[PDB]
């Protein structure tokens, strides 16, 4: 679930700031997206999104409104190292490991500053 995906990101980055959840990033990094990654930090966002479209794609699962972020899973945090339940169900595994790459990816990723809140009318 988003709750749970925040925090992965803490455990990954524990020097992330929680007020950043207030701000979008370039095109992808926050709800939806438009045209292209801005950088780095923006493809981990849209694979993020391919993934979660990947998961909804899956006959098998299907979530609360349709929206994957709704769905709880089972996860551990050890040393900033995220591991994912094996009893969580198909579903929730795949979203599990969705929020895991994508923690691990924004944990690589620089940030530049300049793609907080983007104008994504323009950029986007
Ligand atoms: C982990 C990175 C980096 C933060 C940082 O300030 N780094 C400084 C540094 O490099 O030292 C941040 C930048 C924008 C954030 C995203 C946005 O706030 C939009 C949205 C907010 C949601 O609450 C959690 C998911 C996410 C996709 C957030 C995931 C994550 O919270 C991001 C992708
Ligand atoms: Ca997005
Ligand atoms: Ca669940």
């Amino acid at each position: 679930a988003l709750w749970q995906f925040r925090s992965m990101i803490k455990c990954a980055i524990p020097g992330s700031h929680p007020l950043m959840d207030f701000n979008n990033y370039g095109c992808y990094c926050g709800l939806g997206g438009s045209g292209t990654p801005v950088d780095e930090l923006d493809r981990c966002c849209e694979t993020h999104d391919n993934c979660y479209r990947d998961a909804k794609n899956l006959d098998s699962c299907k979530f609360l409104v349709d929206n994957p972020y709704t769905e709880s899973y089972s996860y551990s945090c050890s040393n900033t190292e995220i591991t994912c339940n094996s009893k969580n169900n198909a579903c929730e595994a795949f979203i599990c490991n969705c929020d895991r790459n994508a923690a691990i990816c924004f944990s690589k990723a620089p940030y530049n500053k300049e793609h907080k809140n983007l104008d994504t009318k323009k950029y986007c």
